[PDB]
RNA sequence: UAAUAGCGCCGCAAUUCAUGCUGCUUGCAGCCUCUGAAUUUUGUUAAAUGAGGGUUAGUUUGACUGUAUAAAUACAGUCUUGCUUUCUGACCCUGGUAGCUGCUCACCCUGAUGCUGCUGUCAAUAGACAGGAUAGGUGCGCUCCCAGCAAUAAGGGCGCGGAUACUGCUGUAGUGGCUACUGAAUCACCCCCGAUCAAGGGGGAACCCUAAAUGGGUUGAAAGGAGAAGUCA
DNA sequence: TGACTTCTCAACCTCCTA
DNA sequence: TAGGAGGTTC
């Protein structure tokens, strides 16, 4: 899985864009709005929230009686299926948050009604917690996924209270056979949250085209690349890309022509194009929306398919997941009419997958993960690295933040200054204020990408097999402890001065964005081929020592 | 006149070290000369930082094929489109006229993450006019500090009216926001005519090659994953 | 507004036209 | 015969 997206503006006639704006802003988004509302008031909605799996076909079923509606008609099949898909996945994320809120409220009402304190536990249930806690401990600690699911399932007052007590007490050899505070705070926090939940119980949507061939490519008489989409072939758009992204688009036309010249003996499905959104960006100025906003294509390209050697890897992934799909469907005896069509399409792909298109030749680097580049995140130094051997105990080479961001350091300093300025402005914004993006930029993202590129390049230089990153959850405790450590480093025991310096430090050296950095490193390493493991950053020590010990802890846990 | 102190940065040291340097002794010995790391420690007649607002489908970071090359990388060949960004420059500016609106003010007192703070010129009024990013303080900034103002922090006091949730003492008066039209730059060696849902076309200069031929070249660089939704603050 | 979190990332088989 | 648009699916 190395999916990446390229983009290119689409230029066409005004009449060619008035059709696309009206078709989408007036008919396709309202279909998504109505499909979202209907999926919410569906009777089975609370059944879905209990699970994480909205049914495969439900969003489609609510759309078939909606395609013929007076206000949702005239949409191309791809436009309709895109809207359905939009409702499934846009409303997917929507109802995911929905069942978080709705089902959390339901559980809080329920836990409030059932879970109780130690005193009420003794009064109603009255079971000795040590005995049942130790029994459950010897049941689970002595595939524990089944046991954790069982804990997730047990809801009776005594059973849920005792199993949660065992889970939160350490579920292990703890000499303190105490702390009814576990389910006490459980019920208390539940009551507070149920109180809260009792009190509180201009751009159209994109066009996801899940089929690669729904975009048909052609070369203009001037040599420019052109696109027209399935369902709208009278609408022709010209690809205004950049030369860096051009070799993808020339690959699209070449790949499509190659399938044509073989009389569809080639499997679109090894295409370097997987799908493509068709969004409208936002323009500055005035005017009818089609003349202001720039239509933009967002093609998702599996970068692994570019090389011929990489294609065989994809050729092996699909030929394995699909031959399993066949066997999974071959055990059933239902033998539906259109089901056998689906069965038919599968063996068609297997036969069509062994016909190779011309792709470049690359000896994909083989990575031995024994080397462990360890990356340490903090406040004073935003990020430091340590290339350390694990079989030995020597550090091959450290690099600090001033040394990974070559010529990008002034960027870090001015980004810290900007993050100070923007935070002061947001605090000054109070509750009533104009939009707070005034003066904001994506300098933080540029730095979080420059840093990931350098870290991965350093890993590749030393043949590193893995890059180790701190768990993002432990990034508030770590920064708080680093502030404390700096405080006692400056003021030894003068507590007043320590607090004052902590305040003044938080004023200037703001918290970094340790989510975009971990995500950008995950993207870059995955693109290059370096697997990423996660360890536990040590609480104290010098940043270089913290990085080295993180890297070693990662290997120690890998040994398990 | 004053900016003390604090806090963050950035050098500059100084020391200790290796991820260095050096030596083979090949994992030890030195060394700090570069490169870093880690302290602390100054703010030099200075080193490096450096935050008023804007302007380019700017340039550079590119693809394929071949060669050298294990690779990188180099070189040659062929192609080239303008996306979204981060810088570095260069340049422009310190806006106007119209409307529509928001807030805040009887009067005190403290003083906020409050506002203001440039150079001349003419006043010395409170404002012009010229300049203009060097712009109160420190090497450089700050919510810190200094100076004025402070009704537009919050709190306290407290006069008269009307009401008996709260009002009035309030002038565009001061500061905001919005829209519409306008002012300048509209760029990447420079200049001119143009495109800007598309368009480039010309004309110079320096330099290099070349004696010399708009003969050719060259006249800043980098990075990519985008959409949607929800939650927290 | 910032920060976080979740999700998204087809494909050949038809029938139709030229 | 060679595309274009629709169809359907866990």
């Amino acid at each position: 899985a190395s999916q990446i997206t390229i983009q290119a503006r689409l230029i066409s006639f005004e009449s060619n864009r008035q059709q696309l704006w009206k078709l989408m802003a007036d008919l396709n988004t309202p279909l998504i709005n109505e499909l979202l509302c209907q999926l919410g008031q569906h009777p089975d909605f609370e059944k879905w929230q209990q699970k994480g799996k909205l049914p495969s076909t439900v969003v489609s079923q609510l759309c078939q009686p909606l395609k013929t509606d007076p206000r949702f008609a005239g949409q191309p099949s791809r436009l309709y299926m895109s809207a359905i898909h939009i409702v499934d996945y846009i409303y997917k994320s929507w109802l995911a948050i929905q069942k978080r809120l709705q089902q959390q409220l339901d559980g809080k009402t329920r836990w409030l009604e059932m879970l109780n304190s130690d005193a009420e536990l003794v009064e109603l249930s009255g079971d000795t917690l040590e005995a049942i806690r130790v029994k459950a401990a010897e049941i689970l600690a002595i595939l524990s996924k089944t046991l954790f699911d069982a804990y997730q399932e047990t809801e009776d007052i005594k059973s849920r209270s005792a199993i949660s007590y065992l889970l939160k007490n350490g579920c292990k050899l703890t000499d303190k056979e105490e702390d009814s505070e576990k389910f006490a705070k459980r019920r208390r926090q539940v009551e507070i949250q149920i109180q809260r939940l009792t009190e509180k119980l201009s751009l159209p949507f994109p066009l996801v085209f899940e089929t690669n061939e729904d975009m048909v490519w052609s070369k203009n008489q001037k040599g420019r690349l052109c696109v027209h989409f399935n369902g709208l072939s009278d609408l022709i758009f010209e690809v205004y890309c950049g030369n860096r992204q051009l070799h993808w688009f020339q690959r699209f036309l070449e790949d499509q022509q190659t399938k044509r010249k073989s009389k569809n003996q080639h499997s679109s499905g090894l295409f370097t194009l997987r799908n493509g959104h068709l969004v409208w960006l936002e323009g500055e100025g005035k005017g009818e929306p089609w003349n202001l906003h720039h239509l933009t294509l967002y093609c998702c390209v599996d970068n692994r398919l570019w090389t011929e050697e990489g294609t065989e890897i994809v050729r092996q992934e699909k030929a394995d997941e699909i031959t399993k799909f066949i066997t999974n469907m071959k055990k059933k005896s239902d033998l539906s009419d259109t089901q056998q069509a689906l069965i038919q399409r599968k063996q068609s792909t297997l036969t069509r997958i062994n016909n190779s298109f011309e792709r470049p030749s690359q000896p994909l680097y083989q990575g031995q993960s024994h080397i462990l580049v360890g990356v340490s995140l903090g406040l004073e130094k935003p990020a430091t690295v340590a290339v350390v051997d694990a079989i030995a105990n020597k550090v091959l080479a450290y690099r600090s933040i001033k040394q990974l961001l070559g010529d990008n350091y002034e960027l870090l300093n001015r980004q810290r200054r900007q993050q100070q300025y923007l935070s002061h402005e947001r605090h000054k914004a109070q509750k009533n204020f104009s939009p707070n993006q005034f003066g904001a930029s994506e300098l933080g993202q540029h730095i979080d990408r420059l840093l990931a590129k350098a870290i991965v390049a350093l890993a590749r230089t030393y043949k590193a097999g893995s890059i180790v990153l701190p768990k993002l959850g432990d990034m508030r405790e770590v920064v708080q402890s680093e502030i404390q450590a700096i405080a006692e480093q400056k003021f030894p025991g003068y507590i007043e001065g320590q607090q004052k310096y902590a305040k003044q430090y938080r004023v200037n050296v703001h918290r970094w964005s340790y989510g975009r950095l971990i995500q950008s490193i995950q993207s870059k390493a995955a693109q290059t081929g370096i697997v990423i493991e996660e360890g536990k950053q040590p609480i104290r020590g010098s940043p270089h020592d913290k990085a080295k010990e993180l890297a070693l802890s990662a290997y120690n846990l890998r040994l398990t």
